[PDB]
């Protein structure tokens, strides 16, 4: 089997991407944030604290003839940005882009933090990291990909995020029309539960390539590119007036600037992030100070190849017995 779904930015900055997902019978369609940096599929629901729902579409298990309470199971998660959610668990039928999993753990939110409530466009998350990170207790549950893997034509999914535009998540096949040149594959460590790999280095604009190992995760659920402070300093030094602001919470730059591109290495291959991708606009409405899309990972504990990086490429998440990652230009 295969599946193919379109993923759409939630706003003009590509702050996140939502993908429609069919849950239950009859289908309830929710727009979920496909997150290769976590491993829970959780949704706003009929069980969510009423004061914590503000415009999201909710999953109502009682209206699904295929929903079954997973007795005794609970979940609770906190993300790197400080947001959180928790609740109980059902199993139900979940389809993505024509690909169907029966008995998928659907985690129903009883509580969500303000950042989720405040984002009306995201109805939940669909985790695509390794199932070892799934928070369901006392019986850990598998991701959608993990459940579908054996039935897929090929045990892979791919991420093709758009810049200021829709893109695609495919399951079970590699669309050879969706990228240019060849896909370069690189090793993955699953030891932290992430799609963790090592970039071979970087360049700033038309500058020379610096060969250096940068360990990080391919994370569709993070907006920006988080890299070591040395790398990030070298980038923003090429932007007149750019500075790191503790009050804002990272590098800002004059909105009048033209940003240089940023290249990262995948083995011997190179992915170029155009400068435009690194502009996340005024820090506040009407400001001439703009927020940078490349930020320091110091204090995060890990480097994150977030959407800023990933949207510049066609990315293969290969879930073979020995997982790997593939990157192509597009």
């Amino acid at each position: 089997s295969t599946g193919s779904a379109t993923t759409t930015p939630i706003d003009s900055l590509d702050d996140a991407y939502i993908t429609p997902v069919q849950i239950g019978t009859p289908a309830q369609t929710l727009n979920l944030d496909f997150d290769t940096g976590s491993s829970d599929l959780w949704v706003f629901s009929s069980e969510t604290t009423a004061s914590e729902v503000d415009g999201q579409t909710i999953y109502t298990p009682s209206k699904s003839t295929t929903a079954k309470l997973l007795s005794g199971a609970t979940w609770s998660i906190s993300y790197g940005d400080g947001s959180s959610s928790s609740g109980d668990v059902y199993t139900d039928t979940v389809s993505v882009g024509g690909l169907t999993v029966t008995g998928q753990a659907v985690e129903s939110a009883k509580k969500v933090s303000s950042s989720f409530t405040e984002d009306s466009t995201i109805d939940g998350l669909l985790g695509l990291a390794f199932s070892t990170l799934n928070t369901v207790s006392p019986t850990q549950q598998k991701t959608f990909f993990d459940n579908a893997k054996a039935s897929l034509d090929s045990p892979v999914f791919t991420a093709d995020l758009g810049y200021h535009a829709p893109g695609t998540y495919n399951f079970g096949f590699i669309d050879t029309t969706a990228y240019t040149g060849s896909i370069t594959y690189t090793a993955v460590s699953t030891k932290q539960g992430f799609w963790e790999w090592t970039s071979t280095g970087y360049a700033v604009g038309s500058g020379t390539f610096k060969s250096t190992s940068i360990d990080g995760i391919a994370d569709t659920g993070t907006t920006l590119l988080y890299l070591p402070a040395t790398v990030v300093s070298a980038y923003w030094a090429q932007v007149s007036g750019a500075k790191s602001s503790s009050s804002v919470g990272g590098y800002v730059f004059p909105c009048s600037a033209t940003l240089p591109s940023f290249t990262f290495g995948v083995g011997s291959a190179r992915i170029v992030i155009p400068g435009d991708y690194i502009d996340f606009g005024p820090i506040s409405t009407g400001s001439s100070s703009c927020f940078g899309g490349i930020q320091s990972s110091a204090g995060i504990g890990i480097n994150i190849f977030g959407d800023v990086a990933l949207k510049a490429a066609f990315v293969v998440f290969n879930g073979a017995t020995t997982p790997t990652l593939g990157f192509a230009s597009k």
